[PDB]
């Protein structure tokens, strides 16, 4: 329940952090080429909230295996000086300093 709390603020503050526009919404496989043959596991902040909303976050771990999923995407499928590229090395730096200043 503390560890649930503080993902809810993470999670509301990546929501709204302005950086958080390329992870809103899940990747549309089909207006991305490729998208679909390269990531094996995608993942969204809309996903993360459905999924805590609906209580399936068992530990404030499993919603981070989750965050760091999305970066990992992230800089798996787009180049570190593409524009959504850019604002995911923003996020996730944006994550890592929050989640350690809570843990
Ligand atoms: C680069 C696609 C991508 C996004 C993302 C979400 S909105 C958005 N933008 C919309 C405005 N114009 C620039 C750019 C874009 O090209 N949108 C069309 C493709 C699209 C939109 C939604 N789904 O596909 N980009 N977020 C991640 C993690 C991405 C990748 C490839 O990893
Ligand atoms: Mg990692």
């Amino acid at each position: 329940h503390s560890d649930l709390t503080f993902c809810e603020i993470i999670l509301m503050e990546m929501e709204s952090h302005d950086a958080a526009w390329p992870f809103l919404e899940p990747v549309n496989p089909r207006l991305v080429s490729g998208y679909r043959r390269i990531i094996k596991n995608p993942m969204d902040f809309s996903t993360m909230r459905h999924r805590l909303s609906r209580g399936g976050y068992t530990s404030s771990e499993e919603f981070a295996a989750d965050a760091l999923l999305v970066f990992d995407n992230c800089q798996t499928f787009n180049e570190d000086d593409s524009e959504v590229g850019k604002a995911g090395h923003i996020m996730r730096r944006f994550f890592e300093s929050r989640w350690e200043e809570f843990y």
